[PDB]
């Protein structure tokens, strides 16, 4: 099999503002051709019939407690759960144990993401060292070894001297700073930090992205930051809105919120949420609150702009990350489909409705429903 036909779809590509009913033709893991009716030899064949053929997802907020707590999760587990919902590239934090501070855990991390072979996981460093607070990290060397963002998530940067010179050297590195995810009280102000983060983003001329936000003014804040010129961003957890659902939902609505990205976060005794982020998302499109289209972008080209990656496209010779999802349907996290190693979310055992059929990556099939 030389090549891969994808076949009587719904393609939609915002970064293209292309959709439409076309055929996807795939040849050495590249997008190749976007057409109707396309026949070629040598080719699998996907009917993607009644289905939605889009950019790879990217969820730019993944906890995979490895290494350290791989009893809760690990990167083979958690790979299973991104691919299964859609996602063909996930971001993990840095709060693993040992934490990702050192170029032989970023190895670590790489080679395992080979070894398992089904999503990209892209790491990301401490913004100090141990995450401790007090001494900022080697960026460039844990950028050069593969880090595409800098963040000390688990615990907040409450320094602001270190959060400015985090943004600094985010600046000259070209990559975001992540900030204020509490995840560390369970692995191991709100306004006011995001604004001090805004003015920080906009004296240095660093990207920041906010990965927790949870009020209206918190929401007007990085509106007014961003309609300055300020590079900030934020996201949701699409699970987490079936604090303040309703600013939220209406923070997605109109934009302010970048993207949906998991803070997939395995606890035993945080939600998990790659598997079900789809479904959930979908239930805002059902609503009318988004389109379709902006759903896509939200899993896709957003994202990828907040890391900095040229994926979250379909673009003629960009690498064949594809997903393929039924909107409608339905299925239930459970014992039976359940691929986390945890079983955290309120979603367990609910009626969803929206589910991958195929996730394809670099013009590999990785995952089939
Ligand atoms: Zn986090």
């Amino acid at each position: 099999m030389l090549k891969l036909i994808v076949k009587n779809g719904y393609v939609i590509d915002p970064s293209q503002n292309l959709e439409g009913e076309f055929d996807i033709l795939v040849e050495n893991g590249k997008i190749k051709k976007i057409d109707k009716n396309i026949l070629v030899p040598e080719a699998e064949i996907i009917d993607a019939k009644g289905l939605i053929v889009c950019p790879g997802f990217i969820d730019i907020h993944v906890h995979l407690r490895d290494p350290g707590q791989t009893y809760k999760e690990d990167i083979e587990s958690g790979s299973r759960c991104a691919v299964a919902g859609g996602f063909t590239t996930i971001v993990c934090m840095p709060n693993t144990n040992p934490p990702i501070d050192n170029t032989t855990v970023v190895n670590y991390i790489l080679q395992k993401s080979k070894s398992v072979g089904l999503c990209r996981v892209l790491p990301t460093g401490t913004i100090t060292k141990g995450r401790k607070g007090k001494e900022i990290a080697d960026f460039y060397s844990l950028k050069e070894a593969g880090c595409v963002a800098f963040t000390d998530d688990g615990s907040p940067v409450m320094d602001s001297s270190v959060m400015r010179k985090a943004l600094e050297l985010a600046s000259q590195l070209g990559v975001p700073i992540m900030d204020h995810c509490e995840d560390d009280k369970l692995a191991y102000a709100e306004e006011i930090q995001i604004a001090r983060d805004g003015i920080l983003a906009q004296r240095t001329g660093g990207h920041v992205h906010i990965q927790h936000v949870s009020t209206k003014l918190s929401l007007e804040i990085i509106e007014f930051f961003k309609e300055k010129g300020v590079k900030i961003t934020c996201e949701v957890n699409p699970n987490h809105l079936l604090e303040d659902r309703l600013a939220l939902i209406e923070g997605v609505k109109r934009g302010i919120i970048d993207c949906f990205a998991t803070d997939h976060a395995p606890h035993q005794t945080g939600i998990i949420g790659l598997q079900t982020a789809l479904p959930s998302a979908l239930e805002l499109y059902r609503k009318g609150i988004i389109s379709l289209k902006k759903l896509i972008e939200m899993f896709t080209i957003n994202p990828a702009r907040i890391i900095g990656v040229d994926l979250g496209t379909l673009k003629l010779g960009s690498p064949a990350d594809i997903t393929i999802f039924d909107p409608n349907k339905e299925w239930i996290l459970n014992e039976e489909t359940n691929l986390s190693k945890s079983r955290n979310t309120p979603l367990w055992g609910k009626v969803l409705k929206g589910k991958v059929i195929y996730t394809i990556k670099d013009g590999k099939m990785v995952y089939k429903d």
